[PDB]
DNA sequence: ATCGGCTTCGCGCA
DNA sequence: TTGCGCGAAGCCGA
């Protein structure tokens, strides 16, 4: 393994014990420097490798359909443990608290975790820092050039941060060694509780019937190889030419289990690289699962208000200031936009789409994002009603590209200065009209349209 | 220096 | 829907 994935979070005595992979961010067994790496210490010290993941509260701010796809993942994952000897615990708890008693219980010789940007991570870890004595690792599993390491500074657009990824490429992108299995020596309650919680929210038609269809994507590392296979055979080749028109389902659709790890974006790019298929499109692509994937670990991870304001640029802070008193030409309140009550059916139908796929499409989600903003009564509002939404509704939320992608559409982050308007000052806009020349608006619009059924 | 060149724009034009 | 050119606009970096 090239060590600079591994960082140290803390020194110590190695205990005589096992070395324990505290699994979080890259959910799978295949493809992950975590894992592979954790196992290669647990082989020079004859000591097994074990596997622990917290079950946090967390799940109750956002919905049945994360919670299950996850969940439905990693029973999937536990099984896959398993059949390499590695064993998978699952506590339930804070991870503060959780990961440093199980490191005492059951007498854990080393830590390792996977690499998150978002706060929460660094605050569980820094707690667990105090509560433990032995050496406490970290490995970017995440991203092809480790976030550390691709650069040591916030990238202020993509045409900077490209020649430093670039650069790196060749000694970071490479294949993943086997996973040798373990040779020294419930989830589904969780399941059923949880979702018995998040019930009375769950998004629901006016007859009972809920809202989120659960077979556009089906969880697990398994589905997500499929996935993958699938958009290498059928859609890479139009991706260059079809990956703004929603009306195809021409994406690789592999952002929900990127979101949890379910697959490696490694993987895909050693695959996609390889691939015999139109150059347009393979570039096109690798420019967005490793520079605006990367990107926007970057981004989180320098900046840690990543959904605030003041991670806007001086120029869109300053710009959108001045434009605070502007009439708005609609407002709309969390609830309004939440239900598809705006004046625009394309707007709308994007929100049903988020709605009832937990997915929706790429070019969509910058002019959701962008009208959130002219038709809300503040830059703050229009963050706050966006990342609430982008967070609750899609599989893949919760999760830097969201915030990065939020605050490109928002604040400019990553972006450049346009035409000064009125309310959005010299933010990039975007325009009914732009859409109705760029794809068949109408058809999108169709496919949605037909859900004024919402409870 | 200093100046090309920026994700994902809009819009007129052919 | 098509691609091309041009506009408006702030700032990084070779
Ligand atoms: C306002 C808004 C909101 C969101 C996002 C963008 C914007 C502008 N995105 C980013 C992007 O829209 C999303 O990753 C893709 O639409 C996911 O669908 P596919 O995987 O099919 O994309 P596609 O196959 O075209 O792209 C492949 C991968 O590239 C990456 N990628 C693509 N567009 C990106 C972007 N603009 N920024 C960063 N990475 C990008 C993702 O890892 C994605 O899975 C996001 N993404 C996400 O993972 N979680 C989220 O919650 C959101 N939410």
């Amino acid at each position: 393994m090239n060590p600079k994935r591994i960082r140290a979070l803390k020194s110590g005595k190695q205990g005589d014990g096992p070395v324990v992979y505290w699994m979080s961010r890259d959910q799978r067994a295949e493809d992950n420097w975590a894992l592979l790496f954790s196992r290669a210490i647990a082989k020079e010290a004859n000591v097994p490798v074990v596997v622990v993941f917290c079950l946090t509260d967390e799940f109750l701010e956002a919905g049945i359909r994360q919670y299950e796809f996850m969940l439905k993942g990693l029973q999937e994952l536990e099984v896959s443990l398993s059949r390499k000897k590695i064993p998978s615990f699952f506590l339930r708890g804070d991870p503060g608290e959780k990961i440093s008693r199980f490191v005492k219980d059951y007498n854990a010789g080393t830590l390792v975790t996977d690499f998150s940007p978002l706060r929460i991570k660094n605050q569980w870890i820094e707690k667990v820092i105090s509560g433990i004595s032995i050496p406490f690792f970290e490995v970017d599993a995440h991203n092809v050039v480790p976030c550390w390491e691709a650069s040591q500074k916030h990238e202020y657009a993509a045409h900077t941060f490209r020649p430093k990824l670039y650069a790196l490429l060749p000694e970071f992108l490479e294949e993943f060694p086997e996973l040798e299995p373990n040779s020294v020596t419930t989830l589904s309650d969780v399941l059923e509780t949880g979702v018995k919680a998040l019930l009375p929210e769950r998004a629901l038609l006016k007859n009972k019937d809920p809202l989120f269809e659960p077979w556009h994507f089906e969880p697990g590392e398994k589905a997500a190889k499929k996935v993958m296979e699938s958009f290498i055979a059928d859609r890479l080749d139009s991706y260059g030419a079809l990956r703004n028109d929603p009306t195809k389902n021409m994406l690789s659709n592999l952002s929900p289990y990127l979101h949890f790890g379910q697959i490696s974006s490694q993987r895909v790019v050693l695959e996609v690289e390889k691939a015999e298929s139109n150059p347009g499109s393979k570039k096109a692509f690798l420019d967005e699962i490793l520079i605006w994937k990367e990107i926007s670990d970057n981004f989180c991870y320098y900046n840690p208000g990543y959904d605030g304001f003041e991670s806007f640029p001086s120029w869109a802070k300053e710009s959108l200031n001045a434009h605070r008193n502007d009439v708005r030409s609609h407002i709309y309140t969390l609830e309004e936009f939440e239900a598809g009550k705006t004046h625009d059916p394309l707007w709308n139908a994007s929100q049903m789409e988020l709605l009832s796929t937990g997915k929706m499409h790429g070019y969509m989600r910058m002019y959701w994002a962008k009208k959130i903003l002219e038709w809300s009564e503040s830059p703050e509002k229009a963050l706050e009603i966006a990342i609430c939404l982008n967070d609750r509704y899609e599989l893949d939320g919760r999760d830097p590209n969201g915030y990065a992608g939020i605050a490109w559409s928002i604040g400019g982050v990553h972006d450049r200065a346009w035409g000064e308007r009125e309310v959005t000052g010299k933010i990039r806009y975007m325009s009914y009209e732009g859409c109705k020349r760029k794809f068949d608006v109408k058809l999108y619009i169709e496919k949605y349209s037909a859900l004024d059924k919402l409870a």
